[PDB]
């Protein structure tokens, strides 16, 4: 079919690019831009350059911590207009190209938890409208009806609360709920939320989740809280907390490459 061949097409293309062997799929979100700097050996390529793939923005391979990184610095929302399968073909190359896992960070607003936190991602609650696997199944990547009991890999979440302690940088742990976006939640919304029982919410993840899922990839995910949920305080502005927590968050995530 017709996107099965854009992947394929679009693989060969970042192969013949000298993509070779990536371990991890990295998605950095809200100001977890700047750790791509650290990459070593990067190919960078602009995803306006990339075919079947185009501006949401970078994608950019090499090594960090040690590891085969293939990791995406801004990426795409589904708010700004994107559909679901443009969202999630990042995650369909980093399988098809051999990544073994997915870590993908976000920033979210807190519910149980407060600013300044980071929060291991145990679950989410996709509350965006759709759902990212509707359509003929993919048949070369995985199953019609995926089972989403261990979406967020217990074996991960184990190691990322080992270095998190063995450094000494508290790592919280709980459910985010995916909305759609790109109005924040009413305070009222925040309420109903609670009850469902989220810990976190925000604007992606969970549709390339699902797909992660789909694919055979573990995952791993962590939010940093920058802001009480809608309700919690009386504004939302100035999350830029984002700025006070980019140095535990890059220490945190690079001595978890290590060891996964
Ligand atoms: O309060 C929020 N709501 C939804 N997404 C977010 N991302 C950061 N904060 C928030």
């Amino acid at each position: 079919m017709s996107l099965l061949k854009k992947i394929y097409e679009t693989r060969d293309f970042l192969t013949a690019k000298g993509v070779q062997k990536p371990e991890f799929g990295l998605i950095l979100g809200s100001g977890l831009g700047e750790l791509a700097e650290e990459i070593e050996n990067a190919l960078v390529l602009n995803y306006a350059d990339i075919p079947n793939w185009g501006r949401s923005g970078k994608l950019i391979y090499g090594e960090l911590a040690g590891r085969k990184v293939l990791a995406l610095q801004g990426r795409f929302h589904y708010y700004e207009g994107n559909s679901m399968e443009l969202v999630t073909f990042p995650i369909r190359i980093m399988k098809a190209l051999g990544c073994q896992g997915l870590i993908v960070t976000n920033a979210a607003g807190g519910i149980g938890f407060g600013p300044g936190t980071l929060m291991a991602i145990s679950d989410h609650i996709n509350l965006t409208g759709a759902n990212p696997l509707m359509g003929e199944n993919l048949d070369d990547f995985g199953f019609r009806f995926p089972d989403m009991s261990n979406a967020y890999t217990a074996d991960y979440r184990e190691v990322a609360h080992q270095v998190a302690d063995k450094i000494g940088i508290k790592l919280d742990e709980g459910v985010y709920i995916g909305v759609s976006g790109p109005s924040y939640e009413t305070p009222a919304e925040i309420r109903a939320f609670k009850t469902l029982g989220a810990d976190a919410v925000g604007m992606s993840t969970v549709p390339e989740v699902i797909v992660a899922v789909h694919s055979g990839l573990k995952v791993l995910g962590i939010s940093a809280i920058t802001n009480y949920a809608a309700g919690f305080q009386s504004e939302l502005n100035v999350v830029a907390v984002t700025q006070q927590i980019k140095e535990d968050f890059k220490g945190l995530v690079k001595a978890i490459l290590v060891e996964l």
